[PDB]
C-alpha cells in the first residue's frame, strides 16, 4: 500500500497540486445528486409514471418490448453518486481476487474457428508513435507521471518503451525513467431510483506512454476490423441491425437465441482468458516489433500497479485493467471464441450472425440452450448470473436495445433504446453542469443525443413530444436560430469511441439524425 515520499516522486511528477486534489475528491466522494432541468418542478417519479401511461399501448403488440422497458425502468435514478474510496476498497479487490477462480483452457477448434474468420485478411503492422499520437484524444489526462492534459506533455512522453518487470511497470519517457501505475478513476452508472443504488464503476486512468504503446496495435486493428465488418458494433449501430437481421433470417426455425451476460466481466478476464488474446492478436500481427510488443506492451493492462490514493499503489496481476486502450479488443476476440467454443462443443458450428462487444453477447447454433452455454462459458473462471440471461426464439436484447424478428423497418431489425431509460438520462446526470456557466444549448444538445437513441422505438413520435415539454426552449424549437445551426453548435459542443478502446462511457452528422429532422418537420 502506502510508499514514502522518494518513491511516490518515481511515478508522478512532484510537486503535482492537481494530483493531490484528484485524489481528495477521491477519498471523500461525491455525493449530490445531479438532476437536469429537464421537466423542473416534477419529481422523476411522476416523469415516469407519466410517460408510462402512453408508453403501455405497445404492450399488446409488443410485449417482450414492454418487458424490457419495465427492466430498464428498475434502474432509472443518480448516475452522480460517488461512494468513498473507503467504500469502494472492495470493488477494487474484485480485480485482483476474481482471476484465480477455477478455469479450464479454451478448446482449440474454438480458437481456430476465431482464426478462420480473418483468413484473408492484411496482417497488422504497429502505427509509429507518432502517428497514433496524432490520432488518439489528446485533451484527456496523460496519467502517470504528469497527470496533466496529454497535449501538454507529448514531449516529455515520445519516444517512449513500457515494460513490466516483475510487478513494476517501467516507462522510459523521451531519455527519462519513471515506474508506471494506473490512477483509480470512477464513473456512476444507474442502478435504482436512490442515491445509494449508483453503481461504482473501477477506471483505470493509464500512463498516456503505455496508452500510445498499446494503441499502436489497437489503431490499426479497430481500423481493419471496422472495414473487414466483423465486429458490427466498432461499425455503427445499423451494422449491428443488419447482422442482427441475418441472424434471425438464417437460425433454426425452431432455435433460441441466447442473450449472454457477464457480472463484473473486466475483473474475471484471467491469464486463461489473456493468453487467448495474446494467440488471436499474434495471429494478425507480422513483423519483429510486433512480437517484442506481444512480450512487453500486451500483459501491461493485466499486471500494472493502481495508484488508489495519493500515498497508495497496489501491485500484482489483476483482471482487465478497465479502461485500457484494448479494453474492448482484447475481451471482444475472445468473447467471440467462447461462442464458438459454445457450438463446437456440441458438435455443431456457430452461427456466424451471433455478436459480442465486451462482456454483452448474443448468439445462435443448432441445438443452443442458454444452460449449455452458461456451463461452456463459465468453466473459464468467467462469473454470470442466470436472471441476466435471456433466451427467445423472436427477440433478443443487445447493447441496450431491443430487436424483434417481426420488428423491421426497411427490411431490417432494428434495435429499439429503452424509452424509460432515455428519461432517466435525460433527467439525471453523473456531472454538474452549472446553468450559468454552460448556457441552454449545451442541455439541450445533450438531451438531443441521448433521445437519438430510440429513433427506431415504435412510440418514438409520442416520445418526442413527451420530452419537448419538460424542455423550457422544447429542444431547441424555442432557441432563435439553434436548429439552422445545428451542426455549428454541434461543434461547440466538443459512445462509438468508447466501445472500440477504452470501456469509461457505458460530428455535424448530427444533422441527419432522427431527432433534428424530427423536430424540424414539428416547426
Amino acid at each position: 500500500g502506502q510508499v514514502a515520499p522518494n518513491v511516490w516522486s518515481k511515478y508522478f511528477n512532484i510537486p503535482n497540486p492537481g494530483l493531490r486534489a484528484y485524489f481528495s475528491n477521491v477519498v471523500s466522494g461525491q455525493p449530490e445528486v445531479y438532476r437536469t432541468p429537464f421537466y423542473k418542478g416534477m419529481s422523476l417519479e411522476s416523469i415516469c409514471d407519466e410517460w408510462y401511461k402512453k408508453l403501455v399501448s405497445i404492450d399488446t403488440q409488443w410485449p417482450t418490448l414492454m418487458e424490457f422497458e419495465d427492466d430498464l425502468r428498475k434502474k432509472v435514478g443518480p448516475m452522480s453518486v460517488m461512494l468513498p474510496l473507503k467504500e469502494r476498497m472492495s470493488d477494487i479487490d474484485s480485480y485482483y481476487d476474481s482471476i484465480s477462480k477455477d478455469q479450464v483452457p479454451f478448446d482449440t477448434k474454438a480458437i481456430s474457428a476465431a482464426k478462420s474468420e480473418w483468413k484473408g485478411v492484411s496482417r497488422l503492422r504497429l502505427r509509429s508513435e507518432v502517428n497514433t499520437v496524432a490520432v488518439m484524444k489528446k485533451s484527456t489526462n496523460s496519467g502517470s507521471p504528469y497527470f496533466s492534459k496529454r497535449k501538454a506533455v507529448v514531449s516529455k512522453t515520445i519516444p517512449c518503451d513500457v515494460y513490466m518487470d516483475g510487478r513494476y511497470c517501467v516507462m522510459r519517457q523521451n531519455g527519462r525513467e519513471w515506474s508506471g501505475a494506473a490512477v483509480l478513476g470512477w464513473r456512476g452508472q444507474e442502478g435504482g431510483p436512490k442515491p445509494t443504488d449508483v453503481k461504482q464503476r473501477v477506471v483505470w486512468m493509464f500512463p498516456f506512454a503505455v496508452n500510445i504503446r498499446e494503441l499502436q496495435v489497437y489503431q490499426p486493428l479497430i481500423l481493419t476490423f471496422q472495414r473487414l465488418g466483423l465486429v458490427p458494433a466498432w461499425v455503427s449501430m445499423e451494422a449491428v441491425d443488419r447482422r442482427i437481421t441475418k441472424m434471425f433470417d438464417t437460425k433454426g426455425p425452431r432455435d433460441v437465441v441466447v442473450c449472454t451476460d457477464f457480472s463484473k466481466f473486466d475483473q474475471h478476464f484471467n491469464p486463461t482468458c489473456q493468453s487467448v488474446a495474446k494467440e488471436l492478436l499474434a495471429d494478425l500481427l507480422t513483423g519483429q516489433e510486433a512480437v517484442d510488443w506481444l512480450e512487453r506492451v500486451f500483459p501491461i493492462k493485466y499486471a500494472i500497479p493502481l495508484a488508489y490514493n495519493w500515498g497508495e499503489i497496489r501491485y500484482g496481476i489483476h483482471g482487465m485493467g478497465s479502461g485500457s486502450g484494448g479494453t474492448n479488443a482484447d475481451e471482444t476476440l475472445v468473447h467471440r471464441v467462447l461462442q464458438h467454443e459454445a457450438a463446437i462443443s456440441h458438435h455443431t458450428t456457430l452461427n456466424p450472425n451471433s455478436q459480442c462487444l465486451g462482456d454483452d453477447g448474443v448468439l445462435t447454433y443448432p441445438g443452443i440452450s442458454a444452460e449449455d452455454v452458461m456451463q461452456s462459458y463459465s468453466r473459464h473462471g468467467l462469473d454470470m448470473n442466470l436472471e441476466k440471461q435471456y433466451v427467445s426464439k423472436q427477440d433478443c436484447t443487445y447493447l441496450r436495445r431491443w430487436h424483434h424478428t417481426d420488428y423491421r423497418v426497411d427490411g431490417m431489425c432494428v434495435g429499439v433504446y429503452s424509452t424509460m431509460r432515455a428519461l432517466g438520462r435525460l433527467a439525471m446526470q453523473e456531472r454538474y453542469y452549472d446553468p450559468d456557466v454552460w448556457g441552454e444549448k449545451m442541455v439541450t444538445l445533450r438531451y438531443l443525443s441521448i433521445i437519438e437513441n430510440v429513433k427506431y422505438h415504435p412510440l418514438k413520435e409520442e416520445f418526442l413530444d413527451f420530452c419537448i415539454k419538460g424542455d423550457k426552449t422544447r429542444l431547441g424549437l424555442g432557441i432563435p436560430g439553434f436548429l439552422d445551426n445545428i451542426a455549428g453548435e454541434a461543434q461547440k459542443a466538443i459512445f462509438l469511441g468508447y466501445t472500440k478502446s477504452l470501456q469509461y462511457d457505458g460530428a455535424a452528422g448530427i444533422e441527419n439524425w432522427w431527432v433534428v429532422q424530427a423536430l424540424k418537420s414539428r416547426r
